C-alpha cells in the first residue's frame, strides 16, 4: 500500500441517503438527505470529503445507480483541479460499483490505476462523529471540506501504524457505536481538541483502546 505513489481510496457508501417514513395515510415517503463522497490518502491521512447536497437529485429515478456516476464525475473533477503532481497514481474503490463510472470519468488519465477492494474501510462511520454528521445534515449546498484524519499521530507514529489505527476506530464505530465511543474515553479528562478529530491519548492509552477495538470488532 506504501510504495512511492499517491493513493486514494475512495468510498461511494454514503451518497445517495434517505429516511423514510411512514405517513398518517400509510404511504412511504423517501426523502433524500445530504451525502457525501470520502476521498482518502492513507499515507498522509488527508481526506477530501464531498458534500453532496440533496439538490442534485430530480426528477431523477435509480438514484442508487446515479450515485455512483455522480461519485465518478466529482473525483474526476478533484483531479481535474489538482496539479499533476498532486494527483493519485492508484485509485481503490470500496465498492465494485464505482469501477466501471470511474473508468468512463478517468480516460484522459491514462495512467490512473483504478481497482476494487475486499477491504472493510466504513468512512460511513464518520457520520457517527458530530463534526462530520452535523456538518454534512447542515448544508445547503455542495462543498469540498478538507480534513487531517491523522491528527498530530504522524509526529510520533508512522503512516502504518496510524492507517491501522483509523481502520480500528471506524470499524469499530461500524460495528457499535456506543461501545466504541466509551473506549475512546478512557478517562473523565479525556477531550478531543477543536481541531481534531480524535481524543487526545497517551501512547499508553492507545495501545489500550487499539486492543479494545479488535476485540469489539472481533466480538
Amino acid at each position: 500500500l506504501f510504495s512511492n505513489q499517491i493513493i486514494w481510496f475512495v468510498d461511494d457508501t454514503n451518497v445517495y441517503r434517505v429516511t423514510i417514513h411512514k405517513t398518517f395515510e400509510g404511504n412511504l415517503t423517501t426523502k433524500p438527505i445530504n451525502g457525501a463522497i470520502f476521498i482518502f490518502n492513507p499515507r498522509t491521512g488527508q481526506l477530501f470529503l464531498k458534500i453532496i447536497h440533496t439538490s442534485v437529485w430530480a426528477g431523477q429515478k435509480r438514484l442508487g445507480q446515479l450515485a455512483k456516476w455522480k461519485t465518478a464525475e466529482e473525483v474526476a473533477a478533484l483531479i481535474r483541479s489538482l496539479p499533476v503532481e498532486e494527483q493519485p497514481k492508484q485509485i481503490i474503490v470500496t465498492r465494485k460499483g464505482m469501477l466501471d463510472p470511474l473508468e468512463v470519468h478517468l480516460l484522459d488519465f491514462p495512467n490512473i490505476v483504478i481497482k476494487g477492494s475486499e477491504l472493510q474501510l466504513p468512512f460511513q462511520a464518520c457520520l457517527k462523529v458530530e463534526k462530520f454528521g452535523d456538518l454534512i445534515l447542515k448544508a445547503t449546498e455542495p462543498q469540498m471540506v478538507l480534513f487531517n484524519l491523522y491528527d498530530d499521530w504522524l509526529k510520533t507514529i508512522s503512516s502504518y501504524t496510524a492507517f491501522s489505527r483509523l481502520i480500528l476506530i471506524l470499524r469499530a464505530l461500524h460495528v457499535n457505536n456506543d461501545r466504541a465511543k466509551v473506549i475512546l474515553k478512557p478517562d473523565k479528562t479525556t477531550i478531543t481538541e477543536p481541531h481534531h478529530i480524535w481524543p487526545t491519548l497517551t501512547d499508553e492509552e492507545w495501545i489500550k483502546v487499539e486492543v479494545q477495538l479488535k476485540d469489539l470488532i472481533l466480538a
